[PDB]
């Protein structure tokens, strides 16, 4: 479990991607960083996830929104 925080969001072209100090980029869509009801963000968004490793690098699955 670590945080992350908006490199930029692409909400509208269908994805977004996170920065993270010590690792990558973490890849992210507004469906699993998703919560109760439909949601948006905007830059400087840090959020709360699991990033693991599969055939395009490490990216988050299971990420929300940082309270």
């Amino acid at each position: 479990m670590l945080e992350g925080k908006v490199k930029w969001f692409n909400s509208e072209k269908g994805f977004g991607f996170i920065e993270v100090e010590g690792q990558d980029d973490v890849f992210v869509h507004f469906s699993a960083i998703q919560g109760e009801g439909f949601k948006t963000l905007e830059e400087g968004q840090a959020v709360s996830f699991e990033i693991v490793e599969g055939n395009r690098g490490p990216q988050a699955a299971n990420v929300t929104k940082e309270a």
